[PDB]
């Protein structure tokens, strides 16, 4: 995947399910999501951590099956020891991207999406790729 391709998958994206959103506006869980809710993004956050509380706009639910629409984009920010618990959700959910933040990549998780023919992109942050591209 080239800028071109990347920019066609961002610049087509509606929802942005952010798994590991946070409500402290000093983490990047919150500035990122938070950034790209400015930018015409539908933003979704996903934390048991903040379940019930109101984030970018919207009601914090715990897990990916908890959302009610499609995802365009799934903003990672959960660490690489908790990824592979969340797999069977990511599959079933099955968004149109999978996007994983700064810092984290997984090996098996990644291959297991790829095998599933789900696109990814990994230890990149969504906000600065959003930023260069565009």
């Amino acid at each position: 995947m080239n800028d071109q391709e990347l920019r066609a998958y961002l610049s087509q994206a509606k929802t942005i399910a952010v798994l590991g959103a946070h409500k402290d506006p000093s983490r990047p869980a919150h500035y990122v999501p938070r950034y790209l809710r400015e930018q015409g993004y539908r933003v979704l956050p996903v934390n048991p951590r903040f379940q019930g509380e109101e984030l970018f706009g919207e009601e914090a639910v715990a897990s990916l099956l908890d959302l009610k629409e499609p995802v365009d984009i799934l903003d990672v920010f959960r660490p690489p020891s908790a990824l592979m618990d969340h797999l069977p959700e990511v599959l079933a959910l099955r968004p149109g991207l999978v996007w994983l933040q700064s810092g984290i990549r997984h090996p098996e998780f990644e291959k297991a999406l790829k095998e599933a023919g789900i696109p990814v992109v990994a230890d990149r942050c969504l906000m600065v790729e959003h930023k260069r591209l565009f």
